[PDB]
């Protein structure tokens, strides 16, 4: 049993690209500007060592005040936990920083990808055997993601990256946090969520991504956003008309006696035929679809459960479905100053051990 005593420090090249200044380690070549904002300062690069294909994030003052400073270090425990095809994951993290006193900027280095979901979906028509894959993908990243008691609370199309191969990644898992405005209205941002978060019916589980799951599901197969709502209570009977209004069961876990007293209020529907809905779609699809869009989140399908379903034969191989460590989240209920989030970040990126590629 050997041991590393200290770690090498690379040689850092300057340049400006975002309008602000790139300071990176001389492997990371051809930086480019990527996405045209809609992912931050993201640059493509080529990574010499390993011959990868990279995007390379830039958190430019990311300790600007306590909410931005624990957001870094989430960010970056989020990021260090993910050992997984299905979900990106960090194949490097560096600051051209040589004290915790210089410590002013933090960059990551992912996977690039080729496109979203949104974007692959406007330049082809779908299979179903695409949307096979593609939905076996999200499902086996979920599985751990969820095995490590992590939520992603925002899937959608724009956070799932996608290959030529037609090979999937998923982003922005554990970390999204919107404003009331960004959540107003005619917009995609809502579109996805499951009802009992878009209104805040009880305290959430990780059984809302397959709520999430279920809706980009359905879009794959029919090419239409399954409840594009004008506001959160159109959206919300555009579900129930789906799925039909809760049942007394389900209106006792309503925490929210307000809500509650909301959907009493509506007019009771049953749940629709999802075959003369879904029209012409794998049958087997129609079935998974139906336990992912189930009302109560406890009697949703699991994503472990769902790549046992008959949808996936092709591709479920239960000996290659792994699951995560847990993922020690403690201190999301810590309260600390600027200077200690800092330097917790600061040991989380000198810390950091690479790849096995
Ligand atoms: O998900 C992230 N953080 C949350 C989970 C804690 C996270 C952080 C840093 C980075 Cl660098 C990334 N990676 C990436 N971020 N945006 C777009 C990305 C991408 C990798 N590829 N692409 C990409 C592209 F460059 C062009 C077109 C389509 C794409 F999906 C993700």
């Amino acid at each position: 049993h050997m041991l590393e005593m200290s770690q090498e420090r690379p040689t850092f090249y300057r340049q400006e690209l975002n309008k602000t200044i790139w300071e990176v380690p001389e492997r990371y070549q051809n930086l480019s500007p990527v996405g045209s904002g809609a992912y931050g300062s993201v640059c493509a690069a080529f990574d010499t060592k390993t011959g990868l294909r990279v995007a390379v994030k830039k958190l430019s003052r990311p300790f600007q005040s306590i909410i931005h400073a624990k957001r870094t270090y989430r960010e970056l425990r989020l990021l260090k936990h993910m050992k997984h095809e299905n979900v990106i994951g960090l194949l490097d993290v560096f600051t051209p920083a040589r004290s915790l006193e210089e410590f002013n900027d933090v960059y990551l280095v992912t996977h690039l990808m080729g496109a979203d979901l949104n974007n692959i979906v406007k330049c082809q028509k779908l299979t179903d055997d695409h949307v096979q894959f593609l939905i076996y993908q999200i499902l086996r990243g979920l599985k751990y993601i969820h095995s490590a008691d992590i939520i992603h609370r925002d899937l959608k199309p724009s956070n799932l990256a996608v290959n030529e191969d037609c090979e999937l990644k998923i982003l922005d898992f554990g970390l999204a946090r919107h404003t009331d405005d960004e959540m107003t209205g005619y917009v995609a941002t809502r579109w996805y969520r499951a009802p009992e978060i878009m209104l805040n019916w009880m305290h959430y589980n990780q059984t809302v991504d397959i709520w999430s799951v279920g809706c980009i599901m359905a879009e794959l197969l029919t090419g239409r956003t399954l409840f594009p709502g004008t506001d959160h209570i159109d959206q919300l009977k555009l579900i129930l008309r789906l799925v039909g209004t809760p049942g007394a069961e389900l209106l006792k876990k309503i925490s929210s006696e307000s809500a509650r007293n909301y959907i009493q209020s509506l007019t009771q529907m049953p749940k629709m035929n999802f075959a003369n809905v879904f029209i012409g779609a794998n049958p087997l699809a129609v079935d998974l679809l139906e336990k992912m869009l189930v009302l109560d989140s406890d009697k949703r399908i699991t994503a472990a459960q769902a790549l046992a379903h008959a949808y996936f034969a092709q591709y479920h191989d239960p000996d290659d479905e792994p699951v995560a460590d847990p993922y020690d989240q403690s201190f999301e209920s810590r309260d600390l100053l600027i200077d200690e989030w800092k330097s917790l970040t600061y040991d989380e990126v000198i810390s950091f051990v690479p790849p096995p590629l």
